[PDB]
């Protein structure tokens, strides 16, 4: 089975966390929800409290992962951006030619850690100016943007598309179609 690391920080957007975790698990991906600050429950941007599967410290020991997923959330992405541990995980994933996926404000952590410079990326419209500071990427308005091993998306309302793009990248178009079928997507 393919494996996914979802890094969960205080202030993460809980929809952008839960939709990818759930959709990936429907696809048969083994997902580890890893708490940035350890194993304790994480208060998300609208106060939903999610209990991680493991601390990031422990989850990094059980890698590598076929995808590292970064949810958004204003404070969540800021916490991801400030973490030396996240920087190392993202640098290693980039070096082993592994997929990195980030949604909404999540891609601004790629900028903070100098990941994937020169990629075509999207973000939430409100995060565009922060992501484009320094001209280190090319911007896209697409709801999901995949440029090689850098996969980005825009908002809670693109989370299903984002998650199914991860599933397609890891498990193929047929598995993604299977998972999509009962979701009643528009």
């Amino acid at each position: 089975s393919k494996r996914a690391l979802v890094i969960l920080a205080k202030g993460a957007e809980e929809m952008e966390t839960v939709i990818p975790v759930d959709v990936m698990r429907r696809a048969g991906i083994k997902v580890t929800v890893a708490g940035l600050a350890g194993k304790d429950p994480v208060q998300c941007s609208r106060d939903v409290v999610i209990c991680p599967d493991a601390s990031l410290e422990d989850a990094k020991k059980e890698g590598p992962y076929d995808v590292v997923v970064l949810p958004g959330g204003n404070l969540g992405a800021q916490n991801l951006s400030e973490s030396a541990a996240v920087k190392e995980i993202l640098k290693e994933q980039e070096n082993r030619k592994g997929l990195i996926a980030a949604i909404c404000a999540g891609p601004t952590a790629l900028l903070a850690h100098e990941i994937g410079f020169g990629s075509k990326v999207t973000t939430h419209p409100l995060a565009k100016d922060k992501m484009m500071n320094g001209g280190h990427y090319t911007y896209s308005e697409n709801r999901v943007e995949k440029d090689g091993l850098i996969l980005t998306s825009r908002g809670p309302g693109t989370s299903f598309e984002f998650a199914l793009a991860i599933v397609e990248a890891l498990n193929g178009k047929e598995v993604a179609a299977q998972v999509k079928a009962p979701l009643v997507l528009k």
